[PDB]
């Protein structure tokens, strides 16, 4: 179960450490949005069994964190771009303090596979495209607001403009996975551990602390090969979720 931060601690932390913390909008008017894109059936790649467990767990976790969740399934890389660009113009971001993007598919080094991906003829949503669509120029509604990118994607001059890509954090599991009968039985180990660490720790620890406890659980001999990684960190503050408020 998702543990809740007391209303007392909510008021205290927000007042006493305001300069250090992403500001939270108050619950009544708040309209947080989150997006899940999950590809499970592929024209030239093996199916991803058990991904429904990951959708179910993340959707419900994000709803507990007071996000309204959209789910999109089995898109081409081009339709993933259009879905992301459409999500970025959604009016409800104006009355929100943050967003989550959850992206689940096969992966390559540079990005996320769309449904028609092939070695001959790649179909990839590049990671660089995701940050571009949501940067400080192309998505004003979310500027200065945390943009949390959750990626589950198992594998088999003029760049100084890092004034524009700010307040992102990406938490990715792109290490290979051995397909097995078990996949139809349970979700991905990354998504499972993510969910439980949000449940145990988000009431008292900020987002980066939650992520680091996730990584801690992967520090065993048989599990460290699947360790998830924090990437493209550009947060300028700590992000406390304050479950319940």
């Amino acid at each position: 179960a998702l543990k809740l931060c007391p209303h007392e601690e909510f008021l205290r932390l927000c007042k006493e450490r305001a300069e250090e913390i992403y500001p939270i909008k108050e619950r009544n008017n708040r309209t947080r949005l989150a997006l899940i894109i999950c590809n499970t059936e592929f024209d030239h790649l093996p199916p991803r069994n058990g991904a429904d467990f990951d959708i179910t767990g993340m959707k419900e976790l994000l709803e507990g964190l007071d996000y309204s969740v959209d789910v999109e399934e089995n898109l081409t890389a081009r339709d993933m771009e259009s879905a992301l660009r459409a999500f970025a113009t959604r009016p409800e971001h104006k009355s929100s303090d943050s967003t989550f993007l959850v992206l689940m598919s096969h992966g390559i080094l540079e990005g996320i596979c769309g449904t028609v991906h092939d070695e001959k003829k790649p179909d990839v949503l590049l990671y660089d495209t995701i940050f571009q669509i949501f940067n400080n120029r192309n998505c004003l509604s979310l500027k200065d607001k945390p943009k949390v990118i959750i990626v589950q994607a198992a594998r088999g001059d003029a760049v100084y403009k890092t004034h524009v890509e700010k307040d992102f954090i990406a938490f990715c599991s792109s290490t290979p996975h051995n397909v097995s009968w078990r996949d139809s039985t349970m979700g991905s180990i990354f998504i499972t551990q993510l969910i439980t660490c949000f449940q145990k720790y988000s009431w008292c620890c900020h987002l980066e602390e939650v992520f680091r406890k996730v990584q801690q659980s992967f520090e065993t001999p048989r599990a460290k090969a699947q360790m998830p990684t924090i990437e493209r960190l550009s947060m300028t503050r700590y992000f406390y979720l304050f479950p319940g408020n």
